[PDB]
């Protein structure tokens, strides 16, 4: 049987699986416990069991293929590969790893990887001749990420303002600067559903970071791609090794030229995790940041790029303003010219419970011109002409109107034309 | 007998009755060893003796049942279960164990559990097949608790605001953000009477850390649930233990499709208590607060959710500003975004002495529109539209102002409509 199929099924039909075979006292333990003894009890029958998972490498030279069901969590169901399988296979952390697995020796603790079937969704003779991330090209993007579904409403003003305001490509460097509780989460939604269903090719991952456990559920039942997440009461251990396996993992999918779109929320959570895990320096900045404590993140956002060769990474990541904490306003200050991408959500129009609270005039792309067209482009910078004489909630109330009067941002211009 | 009538009865009465049964030298000692003595006298009689209490498994592999009268205090009048009682039927810390018990033999300080009759007031058959509390999924509240009584008190006011500026559902994350002195205790109280009287249903819960004996009395004798609390001339190992033995009962109660509420004050206390107690990390944040300290306070205020499966778990807690203590502020900063619910007290208007003094535009509850119908959600966003403008302590006295001249919420909003 399959691991993956197991962790996808809920707990009380794992309880029943392990109950009806032989297993007892299965309901008061954990789910992962509940997994690895419906493991090791198949295995004493003998028959094949199948696995896979994301390759993880620590210090000491073995690998562990962390599950993303678990959001990369340690723990007993996860499959421990040998050095010498990671050296027999030139074997990176990130790599997803999928094949047979081996109950424990008398002595091991883990399930062993037993043969290996794909890497990197291929073959292991492909994906051992794949150049290395860090020695592509970065360029501009160049292929835009339209965020107009088309087949939603009542909130699709929201998409369609997105395409209005900030231009998203393959490859794009994203920041969200957005006060707390003015709509970036459902914000991130909407682009989920945008990039789900008009690009379907893309590979999303969703990863949230000090995030409520509630939100993490409706974030994973809600995106149709991959969501990790890291709660609040985990340690700034958890959030940093939730962010190098994802960040690890686009990277083994971009060099097998895939276009790989990573939503984060968000890069002041993980600065924030970052200085707290990593050892002071001696010399720390205002409001606590130790110096060195943020080269690790922006090595995080510096990844988004589009691949000469092939494929892309794009990553669109929240930034916390006005939330009281300098640390906060520090990382911010810190990653304000990063970016290539910018859409800036203001309190004021939030307050006025109209949605989206996008600033328009202070959201841009930079290098637009190679994502969309000329006319396209001189349609927009009418609109920008337009817009800017007049203040925030004005141009949002006067864009959400001549939205909700057309059906597609095409109408929109021609009825800005007319 | 049954140990909890013990517990329960008057000094004085108890040691009348072991006078009366044959023992000396009662008066001048614990309300605990009076209790021992008395039960060691009359199990000597022979017939059966009967116990309750909540199980703590410690290190050692046995547990001890301890009693919510005493706040879970250890001593003689502890319950001793054995690690073959707690491997036999399936137990956790937390457990709610009734049955008789039996007195020490040779050797033995403490009494032992005999014959195990309820699990957290189920069979002890049933309560082994329930599934563990993080393995359920959580929910946003949806389920709202009304906080405005029929009792019509019409001199405090306190409960129609909290319904008019915050909203509380089964599962919420509540943070009340409040100076000292400025009605966080009474404030407590009245959701506490509002929780008993509107929802006898909920298991209520009062947790206080570092309380004065003397409010620690006045809560509990006005408090309808269980209160427990640790005075400030106790260890932080006690505010630690305490809140430990709290949480994992109102798990183990969550897991049997029961809704739990706990008021805690404060969390703020809870985090000193936890940062005095864990090891140094070596990585200490500003205000002398180790980076892993507040990894479990949170685990305790971040077990807050609604359950899919049934059942919900409430959490309120209280976290204090202005205190002048760098600690505080920290322990805030960590815990600023953590809560669905948050609740401000203003210095400035409880120093009017006009009360509750809530800052109306800063208190707020995310994903409110679970809770309510639309109309209500309507009404109550026409409210903050009218109030926004306001100064918050002009806001409240207009608030109290049109509260008074109503009986009930509905009707003040159908006069603000006219
Ligand atoms: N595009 C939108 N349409 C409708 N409501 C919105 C929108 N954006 C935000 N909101 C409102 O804002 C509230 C919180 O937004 P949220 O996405 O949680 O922001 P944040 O993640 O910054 O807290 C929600 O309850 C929702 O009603
Ligand atoms: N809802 C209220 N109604 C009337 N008086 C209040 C109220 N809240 C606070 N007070 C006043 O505040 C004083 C103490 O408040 P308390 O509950 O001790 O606040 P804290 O717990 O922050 O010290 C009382 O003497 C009382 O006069
Ligand atoms: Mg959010
Ligand atoms: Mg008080």
């Amino acid at each position: 049987m399959n691991l993956t199929e197991l962790k996808n099924t809920p707990v009380s039909e794992l309880i029943t699986l392990g109950e009806n075979m032989g297993l007892e006292n299965l309901a008061r333990m954990r789910k992962q416990d509940i997994i690895f003894a419906i493991l090791k009890q198949h295995a004493k029958s003998g028959e094949d069991i199948f696995g896979d998972g994301v390759l993880e490498i620590l210090q000491d030279g073995f690998g562990f293929l962390r599950s993303a069901d678990s959001s990369y969590l340690a723990g007993p169901d996860d499959i421990y590969v040998s050095p010498s399988q990671i050296r027999r296979f030139n074997l990176r952390t990130g790599d997803t790893i999928s094949g047979k697995i081996r109950p424990p020796k008398e002595g091991e603790r883990y399930f062993a990887l037993l043969k290996v079937n794909e890497v990197n969704f291929d073959k292991p003779e492909n994906a051992r001749n794949k150049i290395l991330f860090e020695n592509l090209t970065p360029l501009h993007a160049n292929s835009r990420l339209r965020m107009e579904r088309g087949n939603g409403s009542t909130e699709d003003l929201t998409a369609r303002v997105l395409d209005l305001a900030s231009l998203i490509g393959r490859g794009q460097r994203g920041l969200i600067v957005a006060p707390p509780k003015a709509g970036k989460t459902m914000l991130l939604q909407n682009i989920a559903q945008s990039i789900a269903y008009n690009h379907p090719d893309c590979v999303l991952m969703v990863l949230l970071i000090d995030e409520r456990p509630e939100e993490v559920t409706e974030m994973q039942r809600l995106v149709k791609g991959e969501v990790v997440a890291s709660t609040f009461d985990e340690p700034a251990s958890r959030h940093v090794q939730v962010a190098e396996m994802v960040i690890e993992k686009a990277k083994r999918l971009v060099e097998h030229k895939k276009d790989v779109i990573i939503l984060l929320d968000s890069i002041t959570r993980l600065a924030r995790a970052y200085n707290t895990v990593v050892p002071a320096s001696g010399k720390v900045l205002t409001g606590g940041v130790d110096a060195n404590a943020l080269h690790r993140p922006k090595r995080f956002f510096g990844a988004a790029r589009n691949v000469e060769e092939g494929g892309s990474l794009t990553i669109i990541a929240t930034a916390l303003i006005d939330t009281g904490s300098k640390m906060d306003e520090v990382i911010y200050e810190e990653f304000k010219g990063t970016g290539n991408m910018e859409l800036h959500l203001s309190r004021k129009i939030a307050e006025k419970r109209v949605f989206p609270a996008i600033d328009y005039n202070r959201s841009g792309t930079r290098k637009e011109e190679l994502l969309t067209t000329q006319e396209e482009l001189q349609k927009m910078w009418i609109l920008r002409k337009i817009i800017h004489p007049m203040g925030e909630i004005d141009a949002m109330e006067f864009l959400i109107n001549k939205l909700a009067m057309t059906k597609t941002n095409d109408d929109f211009f021609e009825m800005m034309k007319r």
